């Protein structure tokens, strides 16, 4: 019922969660305290960013926790189908509840970005594993120079950039040429090129494809000895980075990260 101590099946019985959705939240501001409430009532520790266009997410606990959060969440109608990717550790690898408000749940500084119209830009991670194979794909990290730094696909470019909303100015000075070219665009959980593929597609780029639900969608499908993935993938809060195992780094890597998805 909760209330008593069962060990878990798992040596690495703390969950972390991951999610994001765009849908309209006209009352998004007046989320933020009963989601807060409950995070502390159940003792969830994670960041949730809302905006008028949707919500994101990283948060963590044991499974009977994460078993009344979800459903907490999934109460609101508009997120009875939100998604939480997990993975996991030993250790809650966030130090507290937070709950933010912004402009965009992930801040690429540009207006009227609709990431709805990606339709038919999404590959699964079978997909994305043979299409980046190609050397003519423009294999392109959304992520940030940190990011990138740790690990990434074999073959991918850095776009080298401090934050996301330094990527608009990115495309305009490097891609705008090749708007008929093959461009493949990858993140950690898919949010970042939501947004980037959405701009571009507008832009009138004709071949611009996403991987569906990021990196680590891609380490959990795909067998290690058969990887694309190089390195480390950065992860947004204490883990710092996992590894094809989707396992914490170790030994710990320096925590000067930074984090929060909210620098992102």
């Amino acid at each position: 019922g909760h209330h008593h101590h069962h060990h878990s099946h798992m040596v690495k019985d703390i969950i972390i969660a991951s999610f994001y959705k765009f849908i309209p939240l006209n009352d998004f501001r007046s989320l933020r305290e009963p989601i807060l409430t409950k995070m502390h009532e159940i003792g969830i520790k994670g960041t949730i960013i809302l905006a008028h266009e949707g919500v994101n997410g990283g948060f963590a606990g044991n499974r009977e926790q994460m078993n009344v959060f979800y459903d907490y969440l999934r109460s609101d109608s508009r997120f009875a189908d939100l998604h939480f990717k997990e993975t996991y550790d030993n250790k809650n690898p966030f130090d507290k509840a937070k709950v933010k408000l912004r402009k965009e749940i992930v801040t690429m500084g540009v207006q009227k970005v609709d990431p709805s119209y990606n339709a038919g830009t999404y590959l699964s991670p079978e997909e994305w594993h043979q299409f980046i194979q190609d050397p003519n794909v423009i294999l392109l990290d959304t992520r940030n120079d940190y990011e990138y730094e740790l690990g990434t696909f074999k073959n991918a470019i850095n776009p080298d950039i401090e934050n996301f909303r330094e990527f608009p100015d990115y495309v305009q000075r490097n891609l705008i040429d090749k708007k008929d070219k093959k461009i493949a665009m990858f993140c950690t959980g898919g949010i970042r090129c939501e947004k980037t593929t959405a701009y571009m597609k507008e832009l009138g780029f004709e071949h611009v494809y996403q991987l569906h639900d990021g990196i680590l969608n891609y380490l959990e499908s795909i067998p290690e000895s058969e990887s694309l993935w190089e390195g480390k993938c950065f992860v947004f809060d204490d883990r710092v980075a996992v590894d094809q195992k989707l396992d914490r780094v170790y030994p710990q890597l320096p925590q000067d990260y930074k984090y929060e998805r909210e620098q992102k």
